[PDB]
């Protein structure tokens, strides 16, 4: 398949990304608590449902939530302010809460079943969100970094296999703050550092110019 792009909702961020986040890729956004990573995830879950003329892929979404941070009412707001029907937008987001890191790993295998079911339809899965990808692994493997890296590596390999095999954009979030971080090392296809700036602006930079955007009723925008 050709590489598809999903607009983030922000012209500035899209330019930094070359048009949007890519299918057949894992995009990792990392930054401190409150930097806006989950807002970007919510926005992408709407944007992907637009037609290509508007920066989407007419796609369905799968969302693995590890922190109980998915907000359907926020999806509704973004959809209503992106000219979509909120009920339809929510009906094309498959949502699961990961209870721990092992269940999170099983959910990726389960996601493949729904991906296959939708593959030849008019609304194939085009976006798989894992938010937060690292939070369970971090809390469960304190003092056991070597084992944590083994399990994370297999998890990321599973996510790569889905992105490439089924032409999906995988979007993952990673909280990194004071003294913290191996990030995801070199595993993602693309690392985006997100931070707060003056006056509530958010600033994004590719790791390995900068885009500037705001969080609004449209999700994010310039
Ligand atoms: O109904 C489902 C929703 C999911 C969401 C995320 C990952 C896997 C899922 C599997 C389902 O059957």
């Amino acid at each position: 398949a050709t590489i598809g792009r999903i607009s983030t909702g922000s012209k500035s961020l899209d330019k930094l990304l070359g048009g949007g986040i890519e299918t057949q890729a894992i995009t990792e956004v990392f930054g401190e608590f409150g930097s806006g990573k989950t807002q970007l995830a919510h926005t992408l879950a709407v944007m992907v449902q637009l037609p290509p003329e508007e920066g989407g892929l007419n796609g369905s979404v799968m969302w693995i939530d590890t922190e109980n941070t998915f907000r359907p009412e926020r999806i509704r707001e973004i959809a209503q302010n992106r000219g979509l029907d909120p009920d339809e937008v929510l009906k094309h987001i498959a949502y699961a809460r990961a209870f721990n890191s092992n269940h999170q790993m099983l959910l990726v295998q389960q996601a493949e079943d729904m991906i296959k079911e939708l593959l030849n339809t008019d609304r194939p899965v085009k976006l798989l969100i894992v938010d937060s990808l690292t939070s369970h692994f971090r809390s469960e493997y304190i003092g056991a970094l070597a084992e944590r890296q083994q399990k994370l590596a297999k998890h990321l390999a599973d996510l790569h296999r889905l992105a490439n095999l089924y032409d999906i954009a995988v979007f993952v979030t990673n909280q990194v703050q004071a003294n913290g971080g191996h990030i995801l090392a070199h595993s993602a296809t693309l690392r985006v550092y997100l931070r707060k700036g003056k006056g509530g602006k958010r600033i994004a930079r590719l790791i390995d110019g900068e885009a500037v955007f705001s969080i609004t009723e449209k999700g994010i925008e310039d």
